[PDB]
């Protein structure tokens, strides 16, 4: 009978989950050691442990077939079994899997070890993306210096790993097919448990695109005044090196030159942070307080004892790209961040602690449920906090923003500043996976791989490289997530749903009322709101125990991903900006780039 078997299956899963947690802990420790300290020895060990765990998961997947799990009464038991049948890369033959792991570490270590020569001193060649090159990209307003660093970085982080990247695409596809997905794209998209999810994102992106065009237009207008028409054309894509960021994913670093009201306050608290003697530790402590102020969980002692919150000053190599780690025990959670004392880094700290909070909130769950309701939820949690941290309201409370008058013009400056990060990023994030999906699905010949990348960056974002690229270059792996094989759609989803979360949390905190000019959504601070916190607790404690619409329902009673909340946030900006572009006769739209030669 199935009644007796379903009772046995329940005990089988209970023991197996605990075993998976314990085995993954060993892999996670080895991965943590590699990322904190990149050596051939640590690579070998990371990859050998993973291979062992891969082998064990194969065995588990095979063992699921001895249970009639699809026949069971429990949706919960069925959901857990379904999770165990999904092997990912672990479906590959032993040798193929090992080759893949060597390929991935080759790519991530290459990215992490990139060094460029100083623009002004080619004897000094120890400049790393983080912090040296990123400091320049964000601060320099010398367009030739900007273009020099762009070309050096992209040549070393991108083109250098073309053949490894090709091999990864093959093995990624092979793995997906061994799981009976058409490609890696369907493998990634499976995490969202919704067969119309791509179309949903297309619909939502289409609604926000006109606002992005207006922002793009206005920024291009303002850059022309700064750099002149020789550097920036009216009708062409924006030279991406002028946008304050190596990938042009967010443009807030050039707010000083494109802000709507240059003679009104622009929030940039980096200087005050330094003046008040802030450290990385202080920044994490403040993030902690934010979470505990909402009646959420305080960081445990293991976090403080084991996290790395500053770039090491010994000679070593490591992955500085920030990350949050769950070791699947109790309270062993850590962050690795090469923290700097700046405004953007304060937001990052809160973002990462959102990951840590999710880990702590679902650690009581069975292992297979110890992850986000979908990858987007995990990325959204901390960003909901960063939105209120970013408000003048909050920055005044913590004494980082002084003598701030919030008149109508300063409001527009702050809305635009936020848009430069929140709206600008949407097309960027969409293209990161549109590109990889197209490679995974076999839609682009290998001979056209680099111009397929720049073509998407043009079509959706209206940016282009500073210099002519060709199919001799290979520019995509210059983005961390592309070198490190991290699905990027999570972030598009996060930037949409975080405003659904933020809006609802602000309403619960009494911080937003649409019909009250004193409680605007763009100045809501949820700090200290236990109502807000309760919503977070209800959602986050579920982990992946239910499909994501049930997790959203737990937060605010909604079950649909919607662009309504983000549009609602920026509606005051849209009205103002549309009128400002008309007043200044701003050209909108762009010609096709001439920057990637076939
Ligand atoms: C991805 O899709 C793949 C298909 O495209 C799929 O691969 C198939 O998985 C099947 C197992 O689910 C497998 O079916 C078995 O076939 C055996 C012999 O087939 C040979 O010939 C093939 C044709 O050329 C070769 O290609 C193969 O290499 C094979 O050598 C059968 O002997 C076998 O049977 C036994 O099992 C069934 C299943 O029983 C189930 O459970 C209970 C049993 O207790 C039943 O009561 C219940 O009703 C249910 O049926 C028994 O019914 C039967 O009595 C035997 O005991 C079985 O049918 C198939 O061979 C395989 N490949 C292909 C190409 O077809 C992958 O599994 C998919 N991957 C993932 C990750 O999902
Ligand atoms: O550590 C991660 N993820 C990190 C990436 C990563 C994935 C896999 C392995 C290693 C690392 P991140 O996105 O926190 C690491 C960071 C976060 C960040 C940066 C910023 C930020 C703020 C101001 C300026 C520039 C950046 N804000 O937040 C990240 O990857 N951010 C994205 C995009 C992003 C930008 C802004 C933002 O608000 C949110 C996201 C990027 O850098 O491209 O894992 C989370 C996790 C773990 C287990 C299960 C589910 C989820
Ligand atoms: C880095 O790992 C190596 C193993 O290759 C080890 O010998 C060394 O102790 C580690 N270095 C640091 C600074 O932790
Ligand atoms: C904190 O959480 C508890 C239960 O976890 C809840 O009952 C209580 O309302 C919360 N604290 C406050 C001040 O609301
Ligand atoms: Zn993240």
């Amino acid at each position: 009978a199935l009644v007796k078997e379903e009772i046995q299956a329940k005990e089988y899963l209970e023991n197996l989950n605990k075993e998976l947690a314990k085995r993954t802990n060993v892999e996670t420790e080895a991965a943590w050691a590699y990322g904190s300290n990149i050596t051939d020895e640590n690579e070998k060990k990371k990859n050998e442990i993973s291979a062992e765990l891969a082998k064990f998961m194969k065995e588990v997947a095979s063992d699921t077939t001895k249970f009639q799990w699809r026949s069971y009464q429990s949706e919960d038991l069925k959901r857990q079994f379904k999770a165990l049948t999904k092997l990912g890369y672990a479906a590959l033959p032993e040798d193929d899997y090992a080759e893949l792991l060597d390929t991935l570490s080759a790519m991530e270590s290459n990215f992490a070890k990139v060094k460029v020569c100083d623009y002004k001193d080619s004897t000094k060649c120890d400049l790393a993306l983080d912090p040296e090159i990123e400091e320049v990209i964000s601060k320099s307003r010398d367009h030739e210096e900007l273009a020099y660093y762009w070309r050096e970085f992209y040549d070393k982080a991108g083109t250098a790993v073309r053949s490894q990247f090709e091999r990864y695409v093959e093995l990624n596809t092979k793995a997906a097919k061994l799981n009976n997905f058409t490609s890696g794209a369907e493998a990634w998209l499976d995490e969202y448990e919704d067969d119309t999810f791509e179309q949903q994102l297309e619909d939502i992106f289409a609604d926000i695109r006109p606002l992005y065009q207006q922002i793009h237009g206005y920024v291009r207008f303002r850059l022309r005044k700064h750099y002149g028409d020789a550097v920036v054309s009216e009708t062409g894509p924006i030279p991406m090196h002028l946008l304050g960021n190596m990938w042009a994913q967010q443009w807030s670093e050039i707010a000083d030159i494109v802000s709507p009201f240059p003679e009104k306050p622009l929030v940039d608290v980096s200087a005050e942070m330094e003046k008040q003697g802030y450290t990385p530790l202080k920044m994490f402590q403040m993030g902690d307080d934010f979470f505990t102020s909402m009646n959420l969980t305080k960081l445990p002692q293991d976090f403080w004892d084991k996290s790395i919150i500053e770039k090491p000053t010994d000679g070593r190599d490591l992955v500085c790209h920030a990350s949050a780690w769950d070791f699947y025990l109790t309270d062993d959670v850590r962050i690795k961040q090469c923290t700097r004392v700046t405004q953007d880094q304060l937001f990052t700290v809160h973002h990462e602690l959102g990951h840590i909070q999710y880990f702590l909130q679902y650690q009581h769950q069975p292992f297979v449920y110890r992850t986000g309701a979908n990858p987007g939820f995990h990325e959204a949690v901390g960003d909901v906090l960063s939105l209120s941290v970013s408000t003048p309201k909050h920055l005044e409370k913590i004494g980082l923003l002084k003598d701030y008058v919030r008149d109508d013009e300063a409001r527009i400056n702050q809305l635009f500043l936020t848009a430069l990060d929140k709206i600008v990023f949407l097309p960027f994030a969409f293209t990161m996976d549109k590109y990889r999906w197209s490679l995974f699905r076999g839609e682009v010949d290998k001979a056209n791989w680099n111009c397929a990348f720049w073509k998407l960056r043009d079509e959706y974002s209206g940016i282009e490289p500073p210099v002519v690229r060709s199919e001799k270059d290979f520019d995509a792996p210059a983005k961390y997530h592309i070198s490190a094989d991290v699905e990027y759609l999570r972030y598009l989803v996060s930037f949409i749903i975080q405003f659904q979360f933020y809006k609802s949390a602000c309403i619960k905190a009494g911080q937003y009322d649409p019909d009250n000019v004193e409680l605007p959504l763009d100045n809501c601070d949820i700090y200290g709101s236990a109502a807000a916190g309760a919503a977070f607790h209800n959602m986050l404690s579920m982990g992946a125990s239910k499909p994501w619409p049930d997790a959203l329902e737990a937060f605010n009673g909604e079950r649909i991903m919607s662009g309504k909340a983000i549009a609602e946030y920026f509606e005051p900006l849209r009205v103002w900006l549309e009128a400002e572009n008309i007043k200044n006769n701003v050209h909108i739209g762009w010609t096709t780039s001439n920057k990637c030669v076939s």
